[PDB]
Order: structure tokens, then C-alpha cells, then sequence
């Protein structure tokens, strides 16, 4: 990464590979990825993705997404040809941002320029976009099917609900609505009755303490 | 964290994730969290919370608490609109402090300003507030139910008492009173008799050495 | 490596040796190698290759490849004899680049000169060239033999396809064609029918969600 | 710690928690604590104590001891009220030293002042005082009960003797006397006879080599 | 090591001790040794050798070799007596290079002088010379006895051949000849026939792909 | 240690404690100790010794030895009383060197003075002196009892011989003589005959290759 440049740390790299081995594509993999790639160059970012053995269906989807974002980038930032002046960098293309048509030193040039052409953070955006698609698609459950069982402690139901929620394809307002409707609606008869009695203004803290017994 | 800024360390992060895997929400998780987040930016803080897979009931309660503290913040610090001058930062909102409507560079701007707008320490406060609620709620036992058994070594009873005490929803003065009343009151007849004989001025050292035999 | 020079880290080195123990010569070994050798001197690079115990058939092929690239280098950069002036370095030969006829201090001299004679990155190129040959040759499967099974979840077939693809001796355009033809062509009758119905413009995301059920 | 200030390291912290898990309160825990807390702020010190889950009987005794030392401190250093001048720090109270009524920045202010108000080393003193009480109290054996067995190799007896000795509540002169009297006195008849014959000027080296056979 | 001087790292040291525990004296131990001792002082080097428990037959041979190289050094660099001037170092003897009659500060003096008396790299040379003798002597197999078995995959034969080759006492030209003669000559009848048909100009890549089936 | 001062590293410390757990007092423990204590203050040194749980017979012998060396030090360096001038340090006593009557800052004062009063290296000397006594005394075997068995590979006999040799109480010249006499003298009849035939000028390399078959 950049803090000029240093090599991606072996411990960071192995951390990233361990995460993908164990967790597959659970939601928490994405903040984990962001943390391990803070200040990363496109090179470092490619290193991280390429280091993954297996899950090549997902890694291929991630390439396709990256190439979409690259094409969009080109479309919005059309190249202006000419001799690049002394003390200046060329305008990065879609592929320069994703690291396949740029050198490390060009990447360092962009990231440390005044003002910066922040290509790592652009590429990280695109990567995370692709990671989000995969997480969603690889989620086994649907939020509409999370139903508290007759003798299931409320806390375990809430744990399943919000896990499934975190992997859903939905904006914040749509998630807010799933909480407004489904959580209470899909509780078991006893808890459901008690939570209806608390009203629709009640906090999760309130609801959980209410169905403790 | 800030010491300007560096990436949250992979070892720090994995430390934090390991703690939540093993300890769940035992009281000691909170000082552990403070230690691993010393100098953290809101981004780093979010990284740490988001890295947690599972316990999404608790992580959701923690969001709700954070949003309460954010609303309170807004209420007390009402926004003053206008063009921000050169060499100045905008006044942070509730959501800017919690990292969802601020960039990392805005966070770095606030934390390193003269005088600092110490947004990490504010957000850490709010997080720990939420962590304290969860610990309490997830405590299995009540302090009123800790009773020394007939053949239970006094030290093991004191160990259960003060563990349960540490997870209670009570100020220092209320805790002081639980010690004043319950510890001696809920000892077994033999130890109880011996500790009554020491009087109410006796130290824990004194009490433990007294019921050693 | 160079960041002047420091010793290759013991953790980096053991990382590299662990990778070759576990993964043998799976495709992901090569980005792993690049990451662990960022800024490496030819010495450091030789250290990494020499540290490998076993796989001496492959390590011998890698030597042969290195010596080919060295001979090519000599051919294109013919030596110009004469006394090297003060404040100057000799032109590196093929073997100087590969570290067998150069000292560490000569390597440091080249890598830190203005402009640099970037001998580490040249030698890394040649090494990776040799690593790519070995990966291909040591691949057990051929892309033409990857056929989805009658009850095989489409995702597992796509996982086998793109794993085998990544180890193939083929340019990007030839890979693009294997995707254009073989993926859909070698699916099982049910999925094959559904993917034919999507047409040849369909994304992998689209194709996978289509054959989910 | 301070070396200005950096966060307590995650490895240091986990080291400390591991020590208390494994060793409980064996004597060697205290030098271990001193090592892991070199240059610590009161905050760092509290972090270390608070990180301990379990042993809350002992952790409570340690609080009581800390509060005693704090009260003594107040008694000897009575507060002098007034506006603190520019370029000056307030006189630390007992609780400021123990970190509960001081900020980290006040602690850093004291520890880095010219001359320093060395609050970490004061609090560490008090902590170690409390740790010493606990070790003693939690020692299972008494030095008066360590008796060499009939077929016990002298070296194993000396190992038990000096282990039990290290956990005793006794000054150096009292320990010197336990060595003068008990070691030889409580040896088995054969070794006891041989060590009486060496006289009271003999070194431990001499005594051990004497009872080797 | 020197990068002035720092202590040999505990991780480096334990790395070195682990290598000798596991690998004994396989060829790869020597590049491993060079890597872990980059910039080492004679002291550091002695530390590494002395840290080895066991294999004292080999460690004794290594001493004998070191003392030979030391005697040779003395012979070629005969001592010139006299008062050493201010701003000057004495000429190092054989034993000064090997660290037994020099202080660390004398070693640092030599290694950092302008021009350097590079005593670490001299002693490392001598050590590696001794390590090479041991590897050879401790090799179980002879290159003349490596014969492909009737149903042995060619790749496994080539793996045994080049492993045994790497431990041989032979210059490059002699190794080149063992490849020219023995590899093909000692293949099984089927592979042997196919490799004879490729001719004596064929690469290892070519030969291995030829005997794949 | 000093490189001014930093805290002994947790990894160094745990390294040292692990060594004493596993190896007990095998000869290699002493170079291990020197490595882990390079640049150590007396405080750091005491930390390392005090961190050892168990082996208190040996740790007590080590104290006795330290106190002997301290008394000798006092004897040779008799204290000269008077007011210590500005810009000066008091002359260290035996106990100041061993860290029990000196502060860390006094130790840092001595070690960094121009010229240095190198108290760490003095105390390390004394410690290693004591460690050497213990190793010798705790050695199970005597060099006079190492006899090659009738079917024992010569290399294993040489391994036992030089291990036992390394733990002996003997100068270099006395060790040289044990090699001159005992090694060949205590070989089995077959090897003994062959080594007599090589003569008394033969190297260990020569002797081992001679008794290979
Ligand atoms: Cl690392
Ligand atoms: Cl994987
Ligand atoms: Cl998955
Ligand atoms: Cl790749
Ligand atoms: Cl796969
Ligand atoms: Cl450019
Ligand atoms: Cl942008
Ligand atoms: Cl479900
Ligand atoms: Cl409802
Ligand atoms: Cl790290
Ligand atoms: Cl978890
Ligand atoms: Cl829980
Ligand atoms: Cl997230
Ligand atoms: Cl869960
Ligand atoms: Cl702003
Ligand atoms: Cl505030
Ligand atoms: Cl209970
Ligand atoms: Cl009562
Ligand atoms: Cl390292
Ligand atoms: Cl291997
Ligand atoms: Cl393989
Ligand atoms: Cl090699
Ligand atoms: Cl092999
Ligand atoms: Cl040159
Ligand atoms: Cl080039
Ligand atoms: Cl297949
Ligand atoms: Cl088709
Ligand atoms: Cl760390
Ligand atoms: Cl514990
Ligand atoms: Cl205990
Ligand atoms: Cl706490
Ligand atoms: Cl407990
Ligand atoms: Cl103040
Ligand atoms: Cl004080
Ligand atoms: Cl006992
Ligand atoms: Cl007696
Ligand atoms: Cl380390
Ligand atoms: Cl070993
Ligand atoms: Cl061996
Ligand atoms: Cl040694
Ligand atoms: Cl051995
Ligand atoms: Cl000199
Ligand atoms: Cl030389
Ligand atoms: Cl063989
Ligand atoms: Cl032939
Ligand atoms: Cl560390
Ligand atoms: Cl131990
Ligand atoms: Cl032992
Ligand atoms: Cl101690
Ligand atoms: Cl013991
Ligand atoms: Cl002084
Ligand atoms: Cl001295
Ligand atoms: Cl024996
Ligand atoms: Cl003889």
C-alpha cells in the first residue's frame, strides 16, 4: 500500500486468503477486505483478488463487474490525446484504474499527485460493488422465510433475521420496512402477541427484553 | 488509527474478531475493545463492528444505540449553515461522527485540527455505551441469586459474586451496597457466621483469609 | 528487498516456502510469489527459489527458462567494453540480472541509480514466465474435458471450468472464445437449454442466477 | 505506553491475558506484568487489569489495595487549590494516578513534563503491591511443610522449597533465615547428615553436588 | 545484524533453529541460512550456530572448517604490528573474523568503516563452505544410483534425480555432464526410448511433456 | 533493551520462557539467552530470570553466583564517597550492576554515558557464568562414559560424544585432549581399528567418512 509505497505485507495477504478460505462470501468478508486493503494500489488490490485459489465462479463475476465499471468510467471520462507535459500524469483509463494497463509507478504517480487521482479508492469501490453482488447471490436464505420456531429463543430468531437481512439486496429504506413488517409478523404466537402489545415505536432492546422469559 | 493516519492493523482486527468469537459479550470484551481501538477513526471503528459475523441481534442493538447518541448530538449541536472558510472544517453531525456521512479525510481533518474535534473518542464513547447495554442484557445471572453453597470454597463464591456484579446495571454506589448487604448475607452458615463476626469494616482480603479453612 | 536495502524478512521467506509446500503449483502461487517479492533484489529472488526443497524437476525447468531469457537479454543488449567511469555502473549481463555474476552491492547500485537499471523487475519477469510454464504443465485437467454432471449444481461446474481455464496456455482472446463456446456447450441438458435461451450476450451473473433452481 | 504515546500493542495485551489464563497467580506473573507494562500509562495499566475475565475475587482485592494506596497518597500530598498556570499541570490525586479521574492526555502531560510526575510508575507500584498480596494468599503450600521425601532426589526437594519460598510473605532477612534453618533441617536423614557435615557456610551449588549420589 | 547494529531478531533466530530441527541438512538449509543471516555480525553468526542443540558431529565439522579458513586467512594476511592510529581499526585475524577474539564493537567498527573490512561476509563464506561439506556428506543417495522405475511417472524420477544432484560434490560442468549422460541413460525402457528420439539438444520441459503419457 | 531505551519485547520474553520450558538447561540455552538479551539493561535481565517459573533450585544457584561476582566487583572497585558533580554518574556497586539498588534511569545513564559504564554487559557476563555452572551440573552424562556401541553408526556416537563434551567443565585445551584420546579410544573395535589407521592428524570429516560403511 501507500501510507510513499511499500509492499503488501505477507501477514495482510495471508489474512485475506484465510478469510476467503473460512468465511467464503459471508457479508463480513467485505469490511474485512476494506480493512486489509486500506491505501492499496490497484496492483495490491489485484494481488489480493489473484491470491484466491478456488471460488473462480465468483472471481469471474468480480472481473465482469470490474470491466463494467471500467467501461462506465471511460464513457464518462473520455480520453483527451496529446503530449503529457512535464510534471503531469496522463488521465487514467478504466483499465489503468484496475491495474492491467498501468505500471505500479504510474499508480504511485496518480495516488501521490497534488491533487490526487485516487485510483486505488476508485478500484476498491468497483471491487466492493462486485463483492456485494456475490454475497447477495451466494446467500442461502431469503428474508421472507425467516420464521421464529415455537420453542426458539427470541434472541436466536433475531440473530437469524438480521444475518439474512445483512445479505439482502435492498436499500436502507427497504430494510427499514422489513424490520417494520416482518420481524414481529414472523415471530411465534407468544412472542408475536407480546411484541404487538409494545406497539410499532419499540426498540430492539425493548423487544428482546420483552420476549426474554 | 491515528498516532497522521495508518490502516488498522490486520493483527488488531483479527484480535478483535477472535475476542467476539470466544468471549461473546462478557464484560472484559469492552476494555479489550477500547485497547484495540485506541486512536481509531470512525472508519476504523466501523471496520471493527462490521467485521463481526454473527451476533447480529447485538450488532443491531448497537446501531440503534449509536443512532440515539447521534440524534442527541444533533439536538445539542445544531448545524450552522454557511460557506466553510479556508483552513476550517465543517461542524460534524451525528452521522459524520459515526462515519456514515463523513470521508476518512474529513475524519483525519477533525482529529488532527488545532483544537481537535475528537470524533473517534466521541464515537467510541457511544459504541461502549451500546456494548455496556448488551453485556448487561446478555448476562445469564442476577446478583440476587448468587448464594454460596454448603461445601463451596469461599473463594469460588466470591469469584461468582464479583463476576455477576461486573455485568450488573448499577452505578458504583449501588454496587457498594450489594457488597455491603449481599456478599456476607448470601454466604453459607459457617462462613456467614465468621464474616458477621469480623464486622462491616472488614476488607475482602480479611474476609477471604478468614473463611480459608 | 529495497523500499536502501534490507534483508528479506523471515516471515516473507517462510510464507513463500509454506505456499509451495501446500499449493504446489496452482495458478494462485504466482501472484503470491509477486507479492512476497515486491522490490526484491536478484539475490532475494534466488533466496526464494533456492529455499524450496523438493519439486526440483520444476525448479530445474525454471533455471532453464531463466537461462533462455538471459541469453535473449545478452543478444539484444550486446556488451560494450571499456573502463566504467566514476559515478557509473557497468551494463548488466543476463547472468548479472539473475544474480549469479553480480554482487548484492552491484544489484543495489543498479536498482537505485538515476535512471534505474531495474534488474529485480527484469528477473522477476523471467521467473514468472517460468512459473507460468510449470503451472500449465502441472495442470491435471484440460478445459475441453470440463463437463457439467447431470445433478451437478451449476456453480460447481462454473468453479471447475474457471479453475481449469486459469491454468490453460492461452491468450485472453482464446480464453474469451472458450467462454463463448464451451461453458454453455458443455453444461448438462437442463441448464444448457436455459442458457441457450438467454442468448450469447448474457453475463455470468445472469447465467448463474438462471440455473440456480 | 510511552517510549510520545502509542496504543498498548494487541500482542502485549494478549500476552498478558494468556499469562493470567495459564499461570493464575504464580510468583512469575508479577515480573511478567512489569515487563508487559514498561512505560504504561494508568489507562494502559487499567486496560491490562480490566482485560482479565475471571479471578474477580483477586481483581477485587487488587482494587481495594489500589484504593488504599490512593488514600495514603492523598493524605501525604494534600491538594492545593487555585488556577493552574499556563505551562503547568495540576497535582495528581490518588484517583488521577489510578486513571479513573484523569484523561489520557492529562496522564501524557504528567509523564512527559520537565520534571516528570511519573504516575504510571506510581500506579504500577500500587498494582504490584496488590499482586504480591494475592500471590501470597493464593499460595497452596507453607514453607514449614516442605520436607524432602525418603527417596526424593535432593534437586526436586530444593525445587519445591524455593518455589514455596518465592510465594512467602517475608522480607529478605526472614527468607535468609528459612534457608539457614529449614532447608537442611527438613532434608531426609541421608542428605540431612551429609549437609550437616558440610557446615553452615556451604553454597547451594556445594549442597546439591554433595547430595547428587 | 547491521542494516548501525541491532540485536538478531527472536523470530529470525527461532526460524533458524526450526529449520535445523525439521530439515536436518538438506541442501535448502543453506540458502535459508544466508537469508536469515543477511548483514549478520560474526557474533550474530555464532549465535545462530551455537543455538543449534544436537547435530554436534556436524557442528564440530563446521568448527574445523572455520578454523581451516581462519588459518588460510592468517597465512595470506600476515599481521603487521604497531600502534593503531586514531581513526583506524586493527587488521582482523582469522579468529577476529570468526568472532572469538573480537568484540561486537570491533566487528561493528570493521563492517561500518570507509572502506569496509566486511568480516560478516567473510565468515558467512566460511560457514557456508562448511555447511556445503556437511550437506554432501549427509546425503543418503548417490546420483549414479537414481534409476527410473518401470511404472514410475517420469516427473517423480526427475524429482529424485535433481534432488540427489543438488546434494552432490560437483562443479557446474560436472553436473552438466550428469544431466548429459545419466538422466536419459537411467530412465526406464519406454521413456528412455522416447527421450533418445528427442536427441541431445532437448530441454527438460520438452523431455517431461514427451514422457507425460 | 537499549539500541535510547525500549521495553523488552513480549515476543522476546515469551521466547525466553519457552526456551527454559522446553530445553531445561541444555548448553544451547546460553547462546539463546545472549541473543534474546542483546543490549539488555539489568532490569531487562532480571525480568528474564524472574519470568522463569520452576527450576528455582537453579535460579537460586544463579542468584548466589551473581552475588559472588557482585562482592568481587565491590572488592576491586572500592566506592569513593562524595557529591557527584553535574554531568556525572555515581560509580556502580555490585548490586547496582545486578539491578537491585539501581533505577532503570541510572542504568540508562551508565549505558549511554561517554565513555559508557557498560553495566548490562557486566551483569550478562555474571549471569552466563552462573548459567554455565548449572548446565554443567545438570548434565546427566560424563564424557568418560561415552562409548560407541557394537552396531552404532559412527555418526550417532560422534553426536553423543560432542553433546556430552559441550556440557563438560573443561577449558579448550582439556577438550582438545578429550578429542585426542577418548573419541578414537572409545569407538567400537571395527571403527576403532580404522581410525587408528588414519593416524592422529586426521580431521573429523576424514574420520566420519572413513567409518561410514
Ligand atoms: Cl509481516
Ligand atoms: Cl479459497
Ligand atoms: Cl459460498
Ligand atoms: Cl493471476
Ligand atoms: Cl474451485
Ligand atoms: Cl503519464
Ligand atoms: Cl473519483
Ligand atoms: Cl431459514
Ligand atoms: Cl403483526
Ligand atoms: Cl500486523
Ligand atoms: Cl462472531
Ligand atoms: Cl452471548
Ligand atoms: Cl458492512
Ligand atoms: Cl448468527
Ligand atoms: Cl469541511
Ligand atoms: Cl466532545
Ligand atoms: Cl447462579
Ligand atoms: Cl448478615
Ligand atoms: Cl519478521
Ligand atoms: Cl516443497
Ligand atoms: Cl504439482
Ligand atoms: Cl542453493
Ligand atoms: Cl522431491
Ligand atoms: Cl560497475
Ligand atoms: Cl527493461
Ligand atoms: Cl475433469
Ligand atoms: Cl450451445
Ligand atoms: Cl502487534
Ligand atoms: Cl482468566
Ligand atoms: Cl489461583
Ligand atoms: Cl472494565
Ligand atoms: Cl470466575
Ligand atoms: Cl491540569
Ligand atoms: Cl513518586
Ligand atoms: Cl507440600
Ligand atoms: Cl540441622
Ligand atoms: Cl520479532
Ligand atoms: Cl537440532
Ligand atoms: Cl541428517
Ligand atoms: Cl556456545
Ligand atoms: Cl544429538
Ligand atoms: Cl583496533
Ligand atoms: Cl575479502
Ligand atoms: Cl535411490
Ligand atoms: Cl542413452
Ligand atoms: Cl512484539
Ligand atoms: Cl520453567
Ligand atoms: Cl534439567
Ligand atoms: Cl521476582
Ligand atoms: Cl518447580
Ligand atoms: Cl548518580
Ligand atoms: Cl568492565
Ligand atoms: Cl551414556
Ligand atoms: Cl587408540
Amino acid at each position: 500500500p501507500i501510507v510513499v509505497h511499500q509492499a503488501i505485507s505477507p501477514r495482510t495477504l495471508n489474512a485475506w486468503v484465510k478469510v476467503v478460505e473460512e468465511k467464503a462470501f459471508s457479508p463480513e468478508v467485505i469490511p474485512m477486505f476494506s480493512a486489509l486493503s486500506e491505501g492499496a494500489t490497484p496492483q495490491d488490490l489485484n494481488t489480493m483478488l489473484n491470491a484466491v485459489g478456488g471460488h473462480q465462479a465468483a472471481m469471474q463475476m468480480l472481473k465482469e463487474t470490474i470491466n463494467e465499471e471500467a467501461a462506465e468510467w471511460d464513457r464518462l471520462h473520455p480520453v483527451h490525446a496529446g503530449p503529457i507535459a512535464p510534471g503531469q500524469m496522463r488521465e487514467p483509463r478504466g483499465s489503468d484504474i484496475a491495474g492491467t494497463t498501468s505500471t505500479l509507478q504510474e499508480q504511485i504517480g496518480w495516488m501521490t499527485h497534488n491533487p490526487p487521482a485516487p485510483v486505488g479508492e476508485i478500484y476498491k469501490r468497483w471491487i466492493i460493488l462486485g463483492l456485494n453482488k456475490i454475497v447477495r447471490m451466494y446467500s442461502p436464505t431469503s428474508i421472507l422465510d425467516i420464521r421464529q420456531g415455537p420453542k426458539e429463543p427470541f434472541r436466536d430468531y433475531v440473530d437469524r433475521f438480521y444475518k439474512t437481512l445483512r445479505a439482502e439486496q435492498a436499500s436502507q429504506e427497504v430494510k427499514n420496512w422489513m424490520t417494520e413488517t416482518l420481524l414481529v409478523q414472523n415471530a411465534n404466537p407468544d412472542c408475536k402477541t407480546i411484541l404487538k402489545a409494545l406497539g410499532p415505536g419499540a426498540t430492539l432492546e425493548e423487544m428482546m427484553t420483552a420476549c426474554q422469559g
